[PDB]
Parts: C-alpha cells; sequence; structure tokens
C-alpha cells in the first residue's frame, strides 16, 4: 500500500507552504463567499438591491482597503462570480488581493442533498468534475478550496449515516483538491439551531471530528496541507442557559485537543451567525485556554467581519471610507484575538489620579 | 429511527411492481446503453462511421423488431441520446418499446474518477443533480436506472477504500432513484482483466457483494425494489486455466447465495465481454446449479445480444431483416438459458434409425 | 487474501453435515442449557429445591423418553454440568442422546459485561480459552455450540457500539467453533422488554442481523456450517397493541429475507418467554408465510418446550410418565408447526382463555 | 448519547493525575512484566535456573536501589507473580516501590489467539473477568495496566480484520481499566520482524494508530487518563538499509503527530529488542525532533533497561552492587534522553563497535 503514494514531495511541499502562509503571524481568513442568494439577504437588510453590480461594488471596497490588511488577513474565500470580476479601474480582484500577499480561495461545494430515511439530514454535492474545476481554478490564481458539511443536533440527529457520509465526502473533496494543488479547508459544521446545551454540543462535535479525521486517514489525505474550519462549542440558539467566553473556550479546546491531529497547521473558526463582539471574545478566550494547543487557533469569519461594514455602506460609494474602516477594525481586533492579546474595553487598570488622562465623565 | 421511513407503502408498491415486471417469466434486459464513444468502437468493427444517424439507425432496427420480443425482453437500458430519438416514422423509441410492454431504463452514472493513493483504482461520478434528472427521466417514461461501479483484481486491489467508496456511492444512487420512482439496477462489476484464477475471483466477488448489501442497509434502500447486475464468477482473461460452464456456475451461485438477500427480486448478469455462446451456456448452467436460488437468475446483456446483429447489419437498411433475426435468436436463446431450458446442439438423443429424419451427412 | 483459507474442504463438509442434520425433516432443538441460577427459578415455582440432583432428575426424565422424539428433535443444547451427568443407571446423558441419534450441543458464552457510556447496554464474555474448550467438548461428543448476545430497545438503544461489539464478538466465537469442528449457533437476541410496537422491533432486528452477517463475512465464517437463532418480531411485553400470528409471521419473515443469506441452513427461533401455545402458533404461521424462505424455519425452545413437563413433574419421581408425555406433546406439535402442518382447533383474540399462560408476569 | 457518561468528574481527575504523575519531569517506566516463560529465556543465557526464587532475587535487586531512581522512573509494570512477592526481609515489593514514590502497574493481557483466514495474524485474550481483576489489583495498590497487541508486516499483513480486532479489543480493555480506576497503557505494537524498510513501517504505524484512536473514541475512552506505548518507526530486523537516530526520529514523530491526539499525556516507547544504546539514542533524537510534540515522549523499557544489570548479576548474590549501579546507569541516561539532554561521546555508522550489542540474534 505504501508503494502508491497519493502525493509527491513537491506536491506536499506546495500544500504545506500555502496552509502555513494563510495562518502565519496570527492572520485569519475573510469568508466573502456568500452566494448570490445569501448576498441578497445581506443587501436586503440595508435596503439595497441584489444585483451583480451592487455585490461587486461592496466586495470592491473590501479588497481595495489599505495594504495594511495583509497583517491581519492571510486569505480570502471567494464565490465563483467574484473570482472573475474587476474593480472600477479594470484590475481583477484576485490580482489586487495577490499584490498585497493575500491568498485567494474558492467555495467548492454545491449545497446539500437530502438523505432518505433520516430526520431531515443532508449530505453535500459537488464532487462531479471537481478535479477539472480545481485545475482550472488553480490556473486562475486560487490556492485553496472550502467545502461545508452540515450536521444537525436533534431527535435522531446526527445519525451515523449522516456522520459517515459527510465525513467521507469531505475526505473525497480534500483528496481531489490536493491532487490539483489546492489546500482544502475542511468545514464540518455542527449547526447551532436547537435548544441543546453546551455539553450536548461538545459531545457531538468530538464524535463528528473523530469520524472526520479517520475518514481523511482512510482517503490518504495529507494533513499538513489542510486547514480545519469547525464550529466553536456553544449551546444552541434557543437554549436558556447562558455561557461565558471562558466556558465556551474550555469546551472548544477540550473537544479539539481530543480529536484534531497536531499535523494540522491551523484551525479557523466559523462565525456561525455570531455577533462581531462574541466572535472576537470567544476566539480570544480560546487562545488563553491553558490546554494543549499544537496548532494555530484563528478565524475564518464572514458576517463577524462584515456586519458593521455593510451597515456603514448603505449602497453609497459616498460612504466608502467608513466601510473600509469598519472592516479594518474587525480584522485587526480578530488578529489580536487569535494571539490572545485582545484587551476588551481599552487597556487601563483602576485609577483616577493615575497621571495625565482625559478619559472621564462622558462628553 | 423507525419513525422516519425512507419510502411510503405506495412508493414501495410501485418499485416492486417494476422490478418484478422486468424479470417476469424468464425475461431479461437488453443493455443498449453504449455511449457515443463506445458505440463508435462497435460501428468501427463493421466499417461504419460513428454518427448520431448511424447509431440511431441500428437502435431503430432492434426496437422495431416483431412484438414477439416482449416474451424474452422485459426491459431495455438506453443511453440519454436514444431516449429522445425517433424511428423513420416519427415515433419515439421509448413509446415503441412501451407499446410492446417493455420497461425503459436509463444509464445514470458519469464514469469513473481516480482514487488517490491506490493502485489505479476508481470511484464513480454522477450524484450531483441525480434527483432532478431522475424526476425528469421519470416524466419522460423511464422506470429504472443503472449505475456501474468498477472493482479490479490486482496488486493491492481491490483495496478496502475502493470497496467502501463504490459500495456507498452505489447505495447513494440507489436511494435517490427510489425517491423518484426508478428501480435501481446495482452493478458492482469486478472486471475480468488479469491472470487470476476462478477461485481468486469468487473470493473477491463475495467480499464486494457483502460490502454492497451492508451499505444498502445503512442507506435504507428498499431491496424488493432493486435489481442486482453482478459479474459471473470466472477466471481472468489472461488465465491459462480453462473452466467449464458448470464450474463457473457453481462458483457464481456459491458467491451469490452467501451474500445477496432473498428480498432482491432478480439478478441479471452482465456479459462482460463474453462471446454470445458462453453468455448463454453459463447462464443456463447457473440455472441448473442445485444450490439455493431464491431469486431470478437472468441476463442484462449488451454485446452478447448484439454482436451478431451488428455483423448482419453492415450499415445497410438493406440487411434489416437479418439484423432483427440475429437479435431475436439471441433473445429467445438467453430467455431459455434463464429458465435452464437451453438445450445446446439441437434436441436429439443418440439414434440413426430413430424414425423419419433428414439430419445426417452434411449437404 | 484468498490464499489463507480458514477451513479445508474436509472441515467444511463436516460443518455442513452437522448443521443440515439438526434441522432436517422439520426437527428442532431443545434448549435445556439453563444455568443453575436460571434453573433454580424454574424449580422454585414448583416448590422443589435447586440442587444438582433435582436438576439432573428432571433432565433425566426428558432425555429418557421413547426413541420417537428423534423425529421431532434433532439437537439438544446442554449446560456444562449436564454434559457429564449420568442417569439412574450410571449411563452418560450425552450417550443416551447420541444413541437416539440426537446431536449434542453446548452453551459457550459466559454472561454479559457492561459497556460504559451506554444506557445499560452489554457485550458478552467467553472468548478466553474458548478454542481449547471447544476442542475438549468435541472429544466429549459435542457437535455444536450456543452464544447468546443481548440487544435491547430503549432510550439510545441499541447503539452502534452495542451492535458492532455483539456482532463482532459473535463472529469471533463462530470462527473459533468452526476451527474446532463445532457448528456455531449464532443468537443475536433483541429482548422483548419495553413498550415498543411490532414495527420498532422489525426495524431493529433487520439492523442487528445486517451487522451480524457483515461481521461473519469479515471474520471468514463458513455460513453453510452455521445456524441462526434470532428472536421473532413481536411487540414489546409492555405493548398494549395486539398482534396475530399472521402479522408476527409477516414482520419476521420480512426481516429475515432482507438480511439472512440463503447459505444459512436453518433459522431456529428462540421462544423468549412466550407461551407454549404462542411459540407453536407463531412458528406454524411463519412457515405458512408467502415470502421467499430459502432456509428451514424451525425452533430452539426452552420454556416453550418444557413448561408443561415441569408442571406435571412437581419434583415427584412418580410423575415420570405425565412429564414425558407432556414433553413429547410439545415436541411433536412444534415439529408440525415447523412444517406449517399445525392446526389449532380453537378461536380467540385477546380476551379469553388460555387460562394456561393467560399471561405470564414477564422477566 | 451525552446523558450516559462513562466516568464521573471525580473518576476522571484521578485518571488524569496518575497518568501525568508517571511521565512527569522526564521520568519513564520500567517494563519488568516478563512472564516466567519469557524470564526463563533471560536467565538461561546467564546460566541461571528459571525458578521463582531467581526471578524474585533479581527483581529484588532492582527494586531495592537508592531512593534517587524516583527521579528517573515514575512507574514499574509488574507481572502478577511479582505483585505479591517480598524481599529478603518479608516486605512486599509493591510497598517498597510505593515508598519510593513509584507508581505500580500490572500486565493484563493473556497472550495471543490466531485469527483464521489470515496469514498468521492474531488477536489478544484477557477480557474475561478483567473488571473484577482490575478491582482487586486496585485494592492491592496497582494504579495502571498494560495490554500488548501485536500487528505484523508481511504478505497480506496487517489486514483490516487484524487492525479492527486489535484496536477494538484494545479499546474494551481501556474502558474497563478506567471504570476500575486504573490508567490503561495502550500498546499497539508493529513488530520489527521482516525485511521491510523505514517507510513501510511508518505507513503501517500511522494506519494502526488511526484505527486505535478512532476505536478509543467509539468506546468512550477518556484519553486524558491513558498512556500510549507504541513501537518506534524503524526498518525491519532483516533490513539491510542503515538508518540514523535522526531519521528514525523523523519517521516516528511524523507518524505520531498525524495520529495521536494532544489529549494523551504521554507516549512511552517500547524498546523492541534493540540495544540499550539505540533505545537511548533514538529516544534522545525523538525529543530533539523539530516537529510539533504536545505529549511527553518517554520510555517504557524492558531489556534496554535491564540487559547490563542482568549480565553483571550472573546469579551471584555478591554482585548486587554492580547490578544496581548498571541499572541506575541506564535509568538516568534514558531520563536524560527523554529530555533530549543526552550527549553521547562517540562517532560511528554501521561498522564498528558497539561490541556490547554488536548485534543481537533477533527473536
Ligand atoms: O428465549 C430464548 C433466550 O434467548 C435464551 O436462549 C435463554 O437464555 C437466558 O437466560 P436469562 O435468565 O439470563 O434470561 C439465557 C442466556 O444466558 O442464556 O438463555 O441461552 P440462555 O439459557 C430461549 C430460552 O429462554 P426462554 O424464556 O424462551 O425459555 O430460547
Ligand atoms: O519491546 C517491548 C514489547 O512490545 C513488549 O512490551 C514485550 O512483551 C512480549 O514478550 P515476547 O517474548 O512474547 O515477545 C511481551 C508481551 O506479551 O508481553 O511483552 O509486554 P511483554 O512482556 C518492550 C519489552 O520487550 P523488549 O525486547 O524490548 O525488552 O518494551
Ligand atoms: O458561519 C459561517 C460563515 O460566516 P457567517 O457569515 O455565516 O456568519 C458558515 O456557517 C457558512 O459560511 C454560512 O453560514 C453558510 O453559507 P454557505 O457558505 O454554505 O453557502
Ligand atoms: O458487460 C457489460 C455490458 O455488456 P457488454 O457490451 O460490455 O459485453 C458491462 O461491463 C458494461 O456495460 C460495459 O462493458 C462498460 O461500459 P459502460 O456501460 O460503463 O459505459
Amino acid at each position: 500500500a505504501h508503494r502508491f503514494p497519493a502525493l509527491t514531495p513537491e506536491q506536499k511541499k506546495e500544500l504545506s507552504d500555502i496552509a502555513q502562509r494563510i495562518v502565519a503571524n496570527g492572520k485569519g481568513i475573510l469568508a466573502a463567499d456568500e452566494s448570490v442568494g445569501t448576498m441578497g439577504n445581506r443587501l436586503q437588510r440595508i435596503k439595497v438591491e441584489n444585483s451583480e453590480e451592487n455585490r461587486r461594488q461592496f466586495r470592491e471596497i473590501l479588497f481595495t482597503v489599505d495594504n495594511s490588511i495583509n497583517q491581519s488577513i492571510g486569505g480570502v474565500i471567494l464565490f465563483h462570480e467574484t473570482l472573475y470580476q474587476k474593480d472600477s479601474q479594470g484590475k481583477l480582484f484576485r490580482n489586487i488581493l495577490k499584490e498585497k500577499g493575500i491568498v485567494v480561495g474558492i467555495k467548492l461545494d454545491q449545497g446539500g442533498a437530502p438523505l432518505a430515511g433520516t430526520n431531515k439530514e443532508t449530505t453535500i454535492q459537488g464532487l462531479d468534475g471537481l478535479s477539472e474545476r480545481c485545475a482550472q481554478y488553480k490556473k486562475d490564481g486560487v490556492d485553496f478550496g472550502k467545502w461545508r458539511a452540515v450536521l444537525r443536533i436533534a431527535d435522531q440527529c446526527p445519525s451515523s449515516l449522516a456522520i459517515q457520509e459527510n465525513a467521507n465526502t469531505l475526505a473525497r473533496y480534500a483528496s481531489i483538491c490536493q491532487q490539483n494543488g489546492l489546500v482544502p479547508i475542511v468545514e464540518p459544521e455542527v449547526i447551532p439551531d436547537g435548544d441543546h446545551d453546551l455539553e450536548h454540543c461538545q459531545y457531538v462535535t468530538e464524535k463528528v471530528l473523530a469520524a472526520v479525521y479517520k475518514a481523511l486517514n482512510d482517503h490518504h489525505v495529507y494533513l499538513e496541507g489542510t486547514l480545519l474550519k469547525p464550529n466553536m462549542v456553544t449551546a444552541g440558539h434557543a437554549c436558556t442557559k447562558k455561557y461565558t467566553p471562558e466556558q465556551v473556550a474550555m469546551a472548544t479546546v477540550t473537544a479539539l485537543h481530543r480529536t484534531v491531529p497536531a499535523a494540522v497547521p491551523g484551525i479557523c473558526f466559523l462565525s456561525g451567525g455570531m455577533s462581531e463582539e462574541d466572535a472576537t471574545l470567544n476566539l480570544n478566550a480560546i487562545n488563553l485556554c491553558p490546554l494543549p494547543k499544537p496548532w494555530k487557533l484563528s478565524f475564518s469569519y464572514g458576517r463577524a467581519l462584515q456586519a458593521s461594514a455593510l451597515a456603514a455602506w448603505g449602497g453609497k460609494a459616498e460612504n466608502k471610507k467608513a466601510t473600509q474602516e469598519a472592516f479594518m477594525k474587525r480584522a485587526v481586533v480578530n488578529c489580536q484575538a487569535a494571539k490572545g492579546q485582545y484587551v476588551h474595553t481599552g487597556s487601563s487598570g483602576a485609577a483616577s489620579t493615575q497621571s495625565l488622562f482625559t478619559a472621564s465623565y462622558t462628553y
């Protein structure tokens, strides 16, 4: 069996070079891969029409921000459409990103398909022609892919059928990417939907992650050239029990250190519909947790990085600067959280006769 | 788990009605699903050009033969292209077949894809959008699908990765078909390529078939509404050891009765590049084997049913009758073999002063 | 893998002969392998002390019946103790049984062991030194064994760990028995405890049996030289819904023909604490079921074959006759039932009268 | 599934404390669990009769060394016999060890059992009554156990049956140990027998370990309260290719960081019949390997810690000193090696001189 290696040293070399480059120095990933539909929901909240032009206009503002973002963002996931668009000067977005030293990625899955005989559980489509597409994307400047699997917690969920299917499909996609020079981002998301508590989520997350890594081993996937994008362990949305960032952090690292091999260079958490503040505090807490953490604990945020930026835009180029600033702040803040250096409300201890201030009363 | 049934009684009812109708009375299946390329190879052997018109012309002659064929053929597998073609009178082929009471099927897989880290082993593509396609095919008169998985016997082959992937993909396709009213023909073919002997093939066939049925159970597939299309157990093509129809029959039924549940209504063997004569003798022997046979043992032949017909054609409508006759003979003969009633060279015992003959000398 | 056969042609033959011999002609098995702890419960009810003598006495009465029982019983499963006991004249019980042409069997499992992290689920012990034990038993005239695995239906039961464990443990035992010349009776019992209905039981039983036979394949078990002793598909003991023999038969044969290979010679149903009457009726119905049945459908009854004999005995030696006649009575009607040739003169539903097992107090 | 915890917060704590205590500060384990049959081979070479006394005498010399060994050895694995023996003054060996602050362990497996249909592959026995055995051992002062599983590299080895069996048997043992308060040392050994090279060993070891940890997850084993004792990645004994400690270290740490979770406190390498020198050198190198190592990399040596002491003893009581000094000598340099603080003054390849284990005669 060892006489039929999946990759050559050169293929392994390029994969690890990319995987590490994306998470180097505490950098994270901007998940700007919202499809037309999803982007429509975003734009709808700010009373803007969902048209290719308005989508392009927003993405343009994010990608053309000060080159300083290459200190916080090491990669960006794009939706197919955007990979071929241009800014207002004819410059291709992908080339703008690359000039700054940012790695470009592409969403590779094609949504979910129903699994018969289960309680509303799915699997994911997208394997057909994935190789040709990856080779092509590779020519067009993409260096990494992203596949999202969905597991739900409910009555009879997740089932072993759901777990085994999604794990092996994820492993298939991973293998195919590596064969074409793309670093696969494995995203086994256990959705927050439900009234289940923290503890119930942590249990399920471990089970899914153990199945995921076993499948990857069976499929001969090169761990050093991959990235994991799992959910943080948290209670469900409809849960009454409220938890702190420290509790969530503990549950998370506990689940992760019992399943994810150290060969994996970086783990980037998905924001999963979290508020910008929570996504930062939790990640910070995750990097402060005393448990063994042999890999980078970063972020791969979508709305936790764009929520306020979209709000400052309003569909007016007239508000470009504010949009760029809102994005910049969130990127800097999360990069600090990925280093466990995010001090929340300012950085000053008790005082009031400290030295020469200005911070007092109000305004 | 039992509270989320995959199918309703009505869905189960229609599936079993179709599966049984195809193999009733000893009828078999004409596998006329050769793609453009494959059909090109066929036509090339008779010095005919591979064009949609010549393909159509041949298929036309087979489908318009005497209505008597509904006594031997219960189903026909078509390649997509042919499902929408017509005869020389504007009659759609699918409607011609149906008027005679023949069930129409369609090839659903899209070929194989390489499995990295194995010794040239593959998996099969085609799941993406399979549901929409099946629903559509259903509207267009198709009642059953066919998916072909390939397993090879060689150094490190078949591997457990290859076996588990192909079994579960086959189970996926099966589930999807049943959800759309199509009876899935599960074809786990262990190819004859190689110098391996009979015994080595029988071992591998059982292993693959056991994995197949386990996967189908995990995926909640309704066995009563399916059909199996496996290879007969035989030595490899490059094997020096020659075996008789009786030896092949024994190995086959032995492998089949130890793995395929009795809930399965019919097993139709693929011809696997066998000569027209062998495909008939072996199947006959398979039905004469004394072992337990709870299911129909029929055929789903391609070139074992067309070889001589293609030869009588030559690309001339002028030779239509001969083509129709060659096909008819092969269909009648194989239907007899599926009943264990195929007497080979005529039907007369020792004699020469039996009564009033004519069969003697030569000519 | 084909160059390392588990058994030789010779070993296979013997295993095939023993298995077929036991279930031939409608004959069943007497399950008299009650442990001293389990036997003490039976004797207690009839006011007899649980001593080695009383156990021997009763079992002597049963084993010394007229030679005719060899037309009803083809095998007897013994408990270790009884395999070395003698009748009132110094003659070994096993030798008496042998001279009547009955095949002797032995219980090989050593009870359950809890699986941590489950809801009161267990696995079975008895693998240690089992090979030596089997070799010795074979020298002492024993030709087959019995291993009982228990799976329960409840909250989170039966889990996949429970199913994989019991299935695989069951397969190890089977491989070991065969290596020593004994035919292993595989008994995966889904206990009737609980308030689940017929369909829940059917679902679980098909699931359990599919795992069992996949496990036996992985372990290279020769199915032709094995026997199966599964539960019948019935509602739980605490289920209020009433089911007739016809329904119980349909659900059962349906579960069996979807999972159990035709290679298995026979399926000897366990009585599971159901009335002597019900064990007979359900059995008769199962053989009258219009579904495909490539295997013999017989019985391997304990209480259902001994209840009356025990009650008629009462511990008094003078009741030898009434005890023997009662036993032979159950042995013959169950043999009839095994041929579907049983006719019960009497009509009822759930209401009235079967004052003789009105209804047990379960457990 | 989350409502049925295997262990309580209290039980977990203790398991965590014991495991960490053993490998803390660079300390390793003394593997003195040689069976009488295995011990008799050691004594034979030094011309000493294999009697219970001679075995006791030697083991007395080792256990009665200066209190300082508690800075090198954190645990000792005992063979049943030795767990109840006393020194020349009626004091229990285990009590001597305890007063030195050393944790006592016990060998729990009962040898291999052949798996039919494989190429001389085996599984391990010892599950029967193991729980009671563990409870008693715990009362007698034992805090951890040892279970050795053997996997070989050869024609068709190690098969998946062999891998699934040993992995799952290894997991049952582990769950049972933890339920009784003992920390299970999981030892999946890929034996060095054969002519395979470094890469073949690395491939198999990663495969075996992946199965092992997936199995431990299925069985709900608490990784934080376990320890791993795997083989080092080396070429087979009959391999001509020479490898340095650096290469052996690279291959080993590579296999480990891809499969072993950071939740596991320590990895104590088994010596596998390699020279005392090599066990030390390879160990030092492994800790100097620049790959991620979230676990302690220590030793659990048998021969490699006792070879010199034995040779210096010679069976003569007068050689107590030379025997103790020799032992402490190996115990300290191996503790240094466990910290990567070992320095060997001496240069060579394959040629010359190590006249003291020039090279063993294997097996
Ligand atoms: O049912 C059946 C069953 O399954 C069996 O076989 C029986 O058994 C039990 O006991 P207990 O008390 O615990 O519950 C046992 C086991 O362990 O073992 O058994 O095998 P066994 O001996 C039959 C019998 O029973 P009944 O109730 O029915 O009589 O068949
Ligand atoms: O190596 C190692 C191993 O792994 C082990 O531990 C050993 O051992 C064997 O023996 P034999 O003779 O059979 O081979 C055993 C088992 O069974 O058991 O052991 O655990 P044990 O006691 C170590 C040791 O060895 P050496 O050679 O190295 O010294 O560590
Ligand atoms: O949390 C996430 C990303 O950030 P959000 O914007 O959703 O907070 C992920 O769960 C997914 O990207 C997203 O919601 C699902 O959309 P998809 O990519 O499958 O079409
Ligand atoms: O034996 C067979 C059918 O009859 P033949 O014409 O090949 O003898 C089967 O093995 C397959 O149909 C065929 O050769 C492969 O072509 P495909 O369908 O995958 O594109």
